[PDB]
């Protein structure tokens, strides 16, 4: 029992972090097989970031240009190559602690874990979601860039995110590994606003599942609703809108609990229209959305 | 800029986990040099756990009786014995991946990252208190005992907790890697009750600092208070009281953020009576008390 914010172990991941330095400018690669991943602004002067064309910058680069140094030791650079935002610097060495791994581009609602990393270096591990409006909420400083975002499947390495920049909100922005940032952003130092941070509608009821089955209960009611009475009250608590995809997803967890997906609905929509009048879910005061019915699901049945 | 729940990147403790099996009780242990750690009741039946008297229990156990299995390859016990609540099994090759290493005992209020493994294998990666009552708010099934806690300080890993069981409230009672309980829980299957959970007050002020770092600053009044006074307040709330030693502990978040640390108590005291009126304070509408005041000083300088 009990039901936590739960990060992937990093160990797989820790393997893989390497420092980039090009210039006076260092962060953080990705060191997959005998390539070098990181955000191609390392070839920026903080000059270069208001208005950057990298194609023009890169010019001025050579594989030397690329300093390269995994835990103590320097990597030689053989090759580099711009794929959109992220540079692949091609080393001498394949990486011997390389896992098993896929690139994957998430979709909005999905969660991740994000070893942040400075000077190559492992710091933390913490669990973020991509926002329906494409930022991640994060914990990034100068020097976290080119930290990356993952799932496991048992010795399968997902990553999905690497990280590259701070909107003037505080909230976070970055790539899938083949450079293509998640919504609107680019890699200049512009105005750049997010959309609506709108709930995980979706995340929310697996959470309330979650909830349930570690016997946190006493927000569970007497009523049903509809997908569209629902979603008129989502709508104006600024909620993603909720699919029959999103119920047929929450259905192993309907069927543990045994509390109709709708039910479960009309559980939320309360919640929405009274507050949680001082008291908690699973130790909260507002509603969970980063947790995925697949995570809570793992969480509840203890994946390995 | 961003505040996140973050635990110790969990590689160097991934490479410790192992599976320990008496008769048909399986759990994990902690491989350091050349002993496996375990809880002791791995040799109890169910039947056992009631009134288990474990020295008589151990007599009918011989070192082949202790199946320890590192990823799919068998390790050999060539001795085992009893250090309070935990097993020693002494096997015969050395862990090749011991990190540096310590055993800590560590206070109430004190914050750990806990590995949850299922046979051996790490699951996930989540962070933790010692609350106030010596219990611990963790995500743990049957299988989970013997994942451990630990802090990092740069390459030495301080172990601090070992999971060995779940009150019938939820919450969890284990001991440090001497065998020792935390709080007065024993390894017996019985009526065991919970104290109060109080609120680690120095923590919830780390955190109101790390939230003014991050821009986070709504709460702050024009008040300020004294210990004393703070203090009849904090009793009210249910909060740990205070002390110069804590006022000492946040003097270099005081510093940074130039807001003398009894006006940040000040701030709290109105937050405690007013309530959070629906607002949030780094995305939370409860006040957070699992950051300590070297949390924060971590995660917001980027300390790896
Ligand atoms: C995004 C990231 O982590 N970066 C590494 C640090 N650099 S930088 O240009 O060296 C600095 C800019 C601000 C400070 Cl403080 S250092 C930016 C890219
Ligand atoms: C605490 C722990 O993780 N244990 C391993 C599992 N065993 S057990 O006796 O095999 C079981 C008891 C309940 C279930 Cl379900 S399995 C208890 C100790």
């Amino acid at each position: 029992s009990g039901f936590r914010k739960m990060a992937f172990p990093s160990g797989k991941v820790e393997g893989c972090m390497v420092q980039v330095t090009c210039g006076t400018t260092t962060l953080n690669g990705l060191w997959l097989d005998d390539v070098v991943y990181c955000p191609r602004h390392v070839i920026c002067t903080s000059e270069d970031m208001l208005n950057p064309n990298y194609e023009d910058l890169l010019i001025r680069k050579s594989n030397h240009n690329f300093l390269v140094q995994a835990g103590n030791v320097q990597l030689r650079v053989i090759g580099h190559s711009m794929q959109n935002c992220v540079l692949k610097l091609k080393v001498d060495t394949a990486n011997p602690k390389t896992p098993k791994y896929k690139f994957v581009r998430i979709q909005p609602g999905q969660t991740f874990s994000v070893l942040a990393c400075y000077n190559g270096s492992p710091s933390g591990v913490y669990q973020c979601a991509m926002r329906p409006n494409f930022t991640i909420k994060g914990s990034f400083l100068n020097g976290s860039c080119g930290s990356v975002g993952f799932n496991i499947d048992y010795d399968c390495v997902s990553f999905c995110y690497m990280h590259h920049m701070e909107l003037p909100t505080g909230v976070h922005a970055g790539t899938d590994l083949e450079g293509n940032f998640y919504g609107p952003f680019v890699d200049r130092q512009t105005a750049q606003a997010a959309g609506t941070d709108t709930t995980i509608t979706v995340n929310v009821l697996a959470w309330l599942y979650a909830a349930v089955i570690n016997g946190d209960r006493w927000f569970l009611n007497r009523f049903t609703t509809t997908l569209n009475d629902f979603n008129l009250v989502a709508m104006k608590y600024n909620y993603e809108p909720l699919t029959q995809d999103h119920v047929d997803i929450l259905g192993p967890l309907s069927a543990q609990t045994g509390i109709a997906v709708l039910d479960m609905c009309a559980s939320l929509k309360e919640l929405l229209q009274n507050g949680m009048n001082g008291r908690t879910i699973l130790g909260s005061a507002l509603l969970e959305d980063e947790f995925t019915p697949f995570d809570v699901v793992r969480q509840c049945s203890g994946v390995t």
